[PDB]
């Protein structure tokens, strides 16, 4: 076995700390992967806080990039060397990962949010296996199917989020929504997620697009970034805004503040048989509200999206040649902190000037 | 211009009476109909009771069948002595009409639900052009695009009530959910429109069909239509019944009853990646609840359906045809009451003994 | 009644004739149109040397645009002083009408082909209707479902051309193949159509977007609009360079030529699961061949399409908004000739350096 | 390692001959099967005689049925003591097998036809991995993502033909056609694969299902599984017959024949945007003609299709429910024979007296 520095999360609400741990050989289709970066995402937040029961202490990040250093011996599609992107957790033999649709696998919360394996081991010498990744280290023990091989022309160390956050937004619009060329688009919220998804419509052709926030600095970046349209929901009705500018109402939406109010304004800025994708959570068990006849006279679409409905071996890559040919830049969303920084990353995108953090920890 | 009987609603929750009016002749691409019998759906009661301000008073009627007796000089695709279904109304040159979404026409409330035609002129000799039909009357003007041309191999009494309930039931199943063959399928509320879904859902292949309600009789009728699962939810808890019958939650429901918690536990009891359509409606400015991260993680869809979302010239006449191949025994929801019975069509439906009334008027 | 000026096709092959005619006024949803100028189209050629049996004498031109002079009576959607594009001609009360497919209407080769109305009547006085329009004149008659209103802030003479050979190719790759961000996608033969498909690609989002042809002027052009890759079929096996540049097969792809033999070289650079669209025809009766264990075993798809799948009423204003938005800009296929010139515009194309011809009435 | 008896094809055209082997134990996550029955395909035949170069000599079968003896150390989905079906080889891993799409794995001629394994190893001590099962054997090693979990409540020796002809006909109708209720469906031959599509209409709700064939006992089977119209297409025009039967023609359609002057007549007989499935083949290199014109001007779609197009995991389970309910009685086409009659089997089926016959091994 080896011996790795990884930041570990001792209980409800503690600060990440460096320590030292170890980390077994691979066997049977897992993967060892020298990790170069890693994003850093709200949901490794909302886990430390526990508002999601992942048992503590444990090894979080969830959006790691490396370079592989071992593979197990039913491993056949990555060898030694390459350059790769580490996604969530997923079974690959159950309905959902055999019909296309990995992120609605019927093992999902057990994969990336139990704490362990299978069985109930751990291959970190503390609770791992978190995302099948467990990635703020610089040793990472994933599987073939969660692996991701990319280019080596780009940087390595900027790819990481891809395997959450970016795909996440991009993948609403792409895979999920699917907007069409000449509609209207919206995002409510423009954080990573938001962005990622506003880049998306770009690309579909959408001819409006539109972003609502709460902080202006983010509403500069969205316009600087092609939004047609930029609305503070503090200061100005956006059900009013949107209805007007798009003469009754958006033909395609993306949720993701998790906030069950603009959840409702949501739906009811949505014109004739208009659609809304949700992605942002609130805490487990609550609810939304929407008006029943509007939705019923509209024909709308209210529908539920896990890591933009895709597959990550397919989407990743088109990500990644989108971003080559100069279509789709990402890299506008980021920030990088040194490993140990990894405390500040988190209260800067609490506060919003940083969008898109990732640790630089090889 | 010609005499006529026709049943005047005078007042907030008046009771139906008799009067003696005229009609005029047929113009542009209107139709002159002569109205054998006309189905009775809870959509003329809650007008009547004013849940909807269509404008008293009126005569009301939006199920009807007849002969036409007349066409107007642009009618290119109608002949006097045609059988026909009179349908909702819609403009058929607006972007929903024009890409076959007639049910969602951006002039849907005006036609239908205005209480009078494009300028204010009513063709009644009395707020009048209900549904474009107002067929509680011998006699009927409609357009050529909302009067459906049907087999005179058919009883044409027993037809009528296609142009609503039955087309909006049988048509959330085949049109706007698709059921798909060896699925799972709930109807919420087993009346008129329930039932016709139930029995598309066994026309679309589904292996399992289940029906909830509160009366006893209605659930003795489904499962003698076909459903291989009743639940009574005054007795039972449905979601729970719902999840292990289908090891899990359903494939596709049927929102049928308006009720807001009804509503949400439909949601509850749809399984991963499931689709519930939402048919029936509250009072005007009711919300509905659902829990954000249920819906979220099984990647659920929650969709709202007018009309059963096809285009009834096409549809019509596909149940027409199924009904006399012996796959859709729509007839047997059906009984027959005298023009002067028409209160008590009213009351029979509204205590659930009868599941669909037809007032016979020739 | 009007006097007019006409361009007419005295017989098999003859050259165009001005000639003065009549054109009478507008009854029921009919309009009367003042022609600014209208585009030029092979078919118009292909129907003077007789391939297509429309009855000579006639006035062809069917890609017109104008202002609204007068409106008949059930107009309802227009009024006088309108800018307009007139369209191919459909009934919109068929099945295929009625569920948003009219380039698909039973009535197709009635309407535009025959050389006159429902009953023999002719609105010019020779066959005139063709494509509901014969708008080689100062003056034309259409229907309100083919007049389409565009915006007064465009050039009208720049627009005729979008109602057939730029919708056609434009449409092609966004309602019928539906191209999808990072594919590849191809389009054989670069004249006015493949050129629209390419330029509808690029806002599709595609990675890769190729042109075949022979002529090395359009080639270049292509190259310019933003085409990845140009290849010369004369020169080089196009099937060969396609594979390797998408390594395996492309994606998607376009067949404009109406050659039988490239149409099979077309089936055959399909990577697996592609799909090929069919608009250019050859004589009637030709047939094509294809591989049927490579279509078999690579689940490919081979569709016809007649002016791009869409509802023009939609997608017309849809490809005018993509140009302002300086998205879409098919103003580079275009080259302007006088009326007394319109001769001169068909030897233009058929030799290759005019890629679309706009022959200025007004 | 243990002794087996299998049936061995020596050369081009040779008989089966039963002859003494031996199989090892299972790794990674293969699976050791204990033969119970095995189907009989057109598909084993043509690899004998060699239109088709699987190198000889080997044990071919490809529809296997059985009992779990021994499962791999990586397996996890399937114990000892399991039924299952045997279905074709799919890798698992690549593009389509991410996106839901197994039957166009880019390893399909390599995993089925090869002769061998990934390396050159052969399980069986001759070549082997037949469909990767070679399953006209006691006994069959498979690997984890093609072997089948079925229920203990039906017959084992029944069910190896849905993993190849029985998926491959319903599937084409379910998955890849997707037949609507009261459409009109033809399948073009009458043999196993095209029986099981007509089963599988029924099941979609088609209202006109017919069945074209030169053999009199085949259509006299189809119309008492429930063909509503027969036709000869020895003796009657079936282009002109499916024409005036459909007014118009079919909306979907199979071609089974594999004998490309029918698959013209196929294209031909389908009515406006009608749909043709293409399953049978003919000689490696083969091509078929189709009417340009014909195609283009009524919309028309030529399709692909291998094994169905489904998820066999998912699709094969729903197939074997919807038998047990009593809707598809695929049993009708089977006829049972001794292992020492596996020669016999194959030349009934050639003259068409056996649909499908099923070789029992234990
Ligand atoms: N479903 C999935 O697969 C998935 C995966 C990724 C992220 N998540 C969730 O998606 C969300 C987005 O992640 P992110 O990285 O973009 O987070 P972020 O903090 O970067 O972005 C969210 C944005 O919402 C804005 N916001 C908050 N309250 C608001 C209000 N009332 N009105 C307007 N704007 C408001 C903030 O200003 C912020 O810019 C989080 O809920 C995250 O946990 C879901
Ligand atoms: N969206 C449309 O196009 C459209 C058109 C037709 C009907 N409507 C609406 O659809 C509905 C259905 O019409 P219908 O003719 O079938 O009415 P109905 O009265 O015949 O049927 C509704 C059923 O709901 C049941 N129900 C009521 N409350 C219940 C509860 N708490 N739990 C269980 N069951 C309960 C009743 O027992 C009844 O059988 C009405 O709201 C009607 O106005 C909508
Ligand atoms: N289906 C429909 O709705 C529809 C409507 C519009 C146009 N049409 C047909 O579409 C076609 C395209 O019209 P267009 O205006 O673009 O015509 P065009 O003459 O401008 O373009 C066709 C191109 O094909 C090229 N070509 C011809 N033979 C070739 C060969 N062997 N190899 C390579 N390239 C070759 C020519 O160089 C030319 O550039 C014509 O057949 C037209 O009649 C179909
Ligand atoms: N694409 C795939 O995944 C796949 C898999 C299974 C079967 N196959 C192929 O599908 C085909 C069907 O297999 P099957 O088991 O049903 O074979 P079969 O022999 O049982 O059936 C084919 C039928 O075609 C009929 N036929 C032959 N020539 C005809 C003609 N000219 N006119 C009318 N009918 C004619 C025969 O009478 C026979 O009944 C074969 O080509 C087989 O190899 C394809
Ligand atoms: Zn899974
Ligand atoms: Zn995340
Ligand atoms: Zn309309
Ligand atoms: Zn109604
Ligand atoms: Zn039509
Ligand atoms: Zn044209
Ligand atoms: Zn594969
Ligand atoms: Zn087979």
């Amino acid at each position: 076995l080896k011996d790795i520095i990884a930041a570990v999360t001792p209980c409800k609400g503690a600060d990440f700390e460096l320590q030292a741990l170890k980390i077994r050989q691979p066997q049977g289709d897992e993967v060892l992967v020298k990790v170069v970066a890693t994003g850093m995402c709200h949901t490794d937040l909302i886990v430390r806080d526990q508002k999601y029961p992942v048992p503590l202490p444990a090894v979080l990040g969830h959006e790691g990039s490396g370079i592989i250093e071992a593979i197990g011996p039913n491993v056949t599609e990555l060898q030694v060397g390459d350059h790769v992107v580490l996604s969530y957790g997923y079974c690959g033999k159950c309905t959902q990962c055999n019909t296309g649709n990995p992120a609605y696998c019927s093992e999902f919360f057990g994969r990336n949010f139990s704490g362990a394996d299978s069985e109930g081991n751990h291959a970190l010498c503390v609770n791992d296996h978190f995302f099948a990744q467990s990635s703020f280290a610089t040793y990472a023990l994933s599987r073939e199917n969660n692996t991701v091989k990319v280019t080596k022309d780009v940087p390595i160390e900027l790819l990481g989020p891809l395997g959450c956050g970016i795909q996440t937004g991009a993948g609403a619009c792409i895979n999920a929504l699917k907007v069409t060329p000449a509609s209207s688009f919206v995002t409510w919220g423009a954080g990573a997620v938001g962005l990622s998804a506003l880049l998306a419509a770009k690309v579909c052709g959408a001819s409006i697009i539109i972003a609502v926030d709460i902080v202006e600095s983010r509403l500069e970046l969205a316009k600087q970034l092609g939004a047609t349209h930029v609305i503070n929901s503090k200061t100005q009705d956006p059900v009013a805004a949107i209805k007007e500018i798009t003469d009754g109402g958006v033909n395609f939406a993306l949720e993701s503040t998790g906030s069950p109010e603009i959840l409702k304004q949501g739906v009811d800025a949505l014109g004739i048989l208009g659609k809304i994708a949700v992605v942002g959570a609130p805490q487990l068990g609550t609810t939304a509200q929407f008006d029943v006849n509007d939705l019923l006279l509209g024909g709308k679409t209210i529908l539920g999206v896990v890591e933009g409905s895709g597959s990550p071996k397919k989407f990743i890559p088109e990500l990644v040649r989108l971003y080559q040919q100069g279509k789709f830049p990402f890299d506008q969303l980021v920030k990088f902190y040194a490993f140990d920084e990894i405390n500040q990353a988190a209260i800067d995108s609490r506060k919003g000037i940083t969008l898109k953090p990732i640790i630089k920890i090889a």
